[PDB]
């Protein structure tokens, strides 16, 4: 039987790594992309279709699930895995980002908020909610500093996040069944400031976590600045644990983040933009609503191995999306998630073969041609 | 290789019949239920899922397809079968019902209408559109008399429909590829009036068709009156050809119509009401939105063999529908279409075994308990 948590690095190229996370509910191949399952569903896909695209793990949103259908209710029904029919690992976010994005009164104890009914989130309650859901990878409860942030405000926010990281650690460890069966990741903060990022990394490593997220990015800073912060921030984290870049991102963001040592990603882009008509291809994204696709018999992408590209034309999917048909959302989403997984597979294989730098260059030349 | 069209009756009980229609693109088991594929999609289902539920044939809507994406466009892309990915028989309605329901200037030539752009439908253009789509069962272009109708107006409308039935026959026969590969059904009209129904049946049998629809019902008259009209109307049609009741209906409508000699059905009820939260069960319909289902771990129906009932709870589907999630529409629709197909299978098996009258009684006692 698999362990609670084991991360093994099988191959490296520069800062990039490829390997596996073994957990009780399955193996996660890294670098990994996690489809987002907001309200206990990856939108427009059955779980078997999510798995068929190659996903090893999905993300669930604590903030949404605690509001609807409710964490205690999900626990009474047997947990999130049983409820939605996904039996593999699930990583849950802590709610700290979405509570400030979608709901607030902030204090050292936590955050009180009104649902978009009054509710409360603290390190202790966030960890408890993630336990009730039956999460496999639990995220510490933090504060995602807005961008831009002054050094003083970034420091105060990071310091609070580090105090909350210790509270998250202790709450997780107090719950025997959670501590024995799930993993806990800490979140580095510090905005764009190298000294704060170092202080945050040091605090998290002193507490000790199973993996380390780079928080506070993809908040409006742009790719150049995100990459600049990753350049110095990722090396500060323990090398032997997974590095998770939260909320990223576009295909080119993923490639460059892997070049900088990131092992895990999540983003709503493939699902949300798929429903809006944007399809990812190796020649860049296309908007299938465009009239130029109305009689195009080619698949969404000429090389993609997904079931959508084996079976339906651009012309048909164009019609479905223009007509507002549910099947349009289904087909666009399956293709986009499959494309993302094929990207991750090419990344993993190229690192394993010592040709990832060439892959990244070739990928960019074609994607942006 | 299968013939263009062969209907064979394998077993009978009273007025009920069970058998098969063999066509080039597949065999249709009768009595048959056709899921409705309005705009080149059975809403929220891949074609493989439609087939997995047991459907042998689907219905396409000429009125919608001629407006979006266009009949000539579908032909240029290879036909409706290729376009949507359904390789089995498709029956297309003629557009006459939907043009008056959804769009008008009526004349002996046809109907001119504004899209909900000005457009035209005549017997000749309707048959041509159905050819361009590549329909396997083509419906004659008619006029669905509103209910209630005075005897004079019902007669005038039926007489026009019979003139249009001859024009439909001649247009179909003029097109060699259509005449050799598709079938043509005529539509009986005459409102609720026995003498007009007889005149219409006689006119259609004189022209000669591959099958005969009972038109003009399920237009507000209620089940008692629909059954009363079927009592005298179905025996007027040729016994050796299929009898198609257009736009019907609820499970109990289907059972009673089979008792009266109907072989084919279509209805949006399972798909449309599924998206609205109504699930069919052997104990009657339920509305999954109801709070009583929020913690109900049972499947939608306790006996249903569909993939939804094998895998997900009422509680989960309740959550999805309340949240407006696409997967809720997908799961409700797959279950409802599967339920309808299981109903048709039980009907076919009970007729084959000479126990359909008992099945109908047992079905009604439980469904309405
Ligand atoms: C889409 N961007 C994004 N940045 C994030 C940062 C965090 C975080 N906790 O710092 C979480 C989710 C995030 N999503
Ligand atoms: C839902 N009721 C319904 N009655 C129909 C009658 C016709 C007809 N052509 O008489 C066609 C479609 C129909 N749908
Ligand atoms: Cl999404
Ligand atoms: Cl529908
Ligand atoms: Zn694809
Ligand atoms: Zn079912």
């Amino acid at each position: 039987d698999r362990p609670r948590f084991s991360f093994s690095i099988a191959a490296r190229e520069g800062k990039a790594r490829t390997g596996t996370i073994e957990m009780k509910r399955g193996v996660i191949r890294t670098p990994a992309f996690m489809p987002v399952g907001t309200a206990a569903t990856v939108k427009a896909l059955k779980p078997e279709t999510v798995r068929a695209t190659g996903a090893d793990i999905i993300l669930g949103n604590t903030y949404h699930l605690m509001l609807r259908p409710g964490a205690e209710r999900i626990a009474k029904l047997g947990g999130l895995h049983s409820f939605m029919g996904w039996d593999r690992p699930i990583l849950t976010d802590s709610g700290g980002y979405q509570v400030m994005s979608l709901s607030t009164k902030q204090s050292e104890e936590g955050v009180t908020f009104k649902s978009h009914s009054r509710h409360m989130l603290s390190p202790e309650r966030s960890i408890e909610i993630q336990h009730l859901l039956g999460s496999d990878i639990v995220m510490a409860f933090d504060e995602c500093t807005p961008y831009p942030a002054t050094p003083s405000r970034a420091a105060s926010s990071m310091e609070r996040s580090m105090r909350w990281a210790k509270r998250s650690r202790d709450a997780f460890d107090s719950r025997k069944e959670q501590a024995e069966n799930a993993a806990l990741f800490g979140i580095q903060q510090g905005s764009v400031f190298e000294n704060l990022r170092q202080q945050s990394a040091d605090a998290l490593a002193e507490i000790g976590f199973d993996g380390y997220a780079v928080g506070g990015l993809a908040v409006g800073e742009g790719q150049d600045e995100m990459f600049r912060v990753l350049d110095f921030s990722v090396p500060m984290l323990p090398d032997d644990k997974p590095h998770y870049l939260m909320g990223v991102g576009k295909p080119d963001d993923i490639v460059g983040a892997v070049e900088r040592g990131i092992d895990m990603f999540d983003c709503v882009l493939p699902t949300r933009s798929g429903r809006n008509g944007q399809a990812f291809t190796w020649d860049g994204p296309i908007n299938i609503r465009n009239a130029r696709f109305s009689e195009d018999l080619k698949p969404l992408d000429s090389e993609c191995h997904c079931a959508v590209c084996q079976k339906w034309s651009r012309a048909y999917i164009h019609h479905l999306i223009r007509a507002g048909e549910i099947l349009g959302a289904m087909l666009m989403t399956e293709h986009n998630i499959a494309f993302y997984q094929q990207l991750m597979q090419k990344i993993r294989d190229s690192i394993s073969e010592g040709r990832f730098s060439q892959f990244a260059q070739d990928f960019r030349a074609r994607y942006f041609a």
